[PDB]
């Protein structure tokens, strides 16, 4: 019932989930001269060799790639993380035209998608539990903009046709996400929230500060997505980003001078 249209969008959600206006809402513009360096924050922590994808598959809003949870397969630590995160699932957030699509920005600087690797702290037991708690997840957020080519981005392009239409799912093993990730791990992080319903206030965000390139062939791949089922009218899946909310009372912290 929720989307991204002129008529259940961002701007309508807090009707039916009124923790849309709340304190901890997510996402944010990045203003680099008032998120201050933090020299106690640790470096981040990705152990991924041993991640195990399932699948992929079209929720109608996005693209899920889900991995194998049921151990510290692939986790996060460190940075300002206490605890071990599982990496259950990453999608992309991404625009119509090149000079939009991310859900953050950097000085109203818009990217032109967003990349989201979904984690859950093991202190909870099972992601249900932990979207309950407000530090129950950790998102790396990793801005996209366009140029070359990124090889490691090839695996999920290939794919995308056998999942247009919402409901569509495909296997899709053996995805290496250190793959994704650009050369620097210099991060931003606040307290935030889900960028979709249900929105909950359960995110330690992390968002690197060097974004990956990819190729225009790639991008538009993404754009060829339908947010409709099989059979019905085709609504392109392009726009699926939540814009800035109030920062309210948080302090945007940096990894790096
Ligand atoms: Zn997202």
């Amino acid at each position: 019932h929720w989307g991204y249209g002129k008529h259940n969008g961002p701007e309508h959600w807090h009707k039916d989930f009124p923790i849309a206006k709340g304190e901890r809402q997510s996402p944010v513009d990045i203003d680099t001269h008032t998120a201050k360096y933090d020299p106690s924050l640790k470096p981040l922590s990705v152990s991924y060799d041993q991640a195990t994808s399932l699948r992929i598959l079209n929720n109608g809003h996005a693209f899920n790639v889900e991995f194998d949870d049921s151990q510290d397969k692939a986790v996060l630590k460190g940075g300002p993380l206490d605890g071990t995160y599982r990496l259950i699932q990453f999608h992309f957030h991404w625009g119509s035209l090149d000079g939009q699509g991310s859900e953050h920005t950097v000085d109203k600087k818009k990217y032109a998608a967003e990349l989201h690797l979904v984690h859950w702290n093991t202190k909870y037991g099972d992601f249900g539990k932990a979207v309950q708690q407000p530090d129950g997840l950790a998102v790396l957020g990793i801005f996209l903009k366009v140029g070359s080519a990124k090889p490691g981005l090839q695996k999920v392009v290939d794919v995308l046709d056998s999942i247009k239409t919402k409901g569509k799912s495909a296997d899709f093993t053996n995805f290496d996400p250190r793959g994704l990730l650009p050369e620097s791990l210099d991060y931003w992080t606040y307290p935030g929230s889900l960028t979709t319903p249900p929105l909950l206030e359960c995110v330690t965000w992390i968002v690197l500060k060097e974004p990956i390139s990819v190729s225009s062939e790639q991008v538009l791949k993404f754009r060829k997505l339908n947010f409709n089922g099989e059979g019905e009218p085709e609504e392109l899946m392009v726009d699926n980003w939540r814009p800035a909310q109030p920062l309210k009372n948080r302090q945007i912290k940096a990894s790096f001078k």
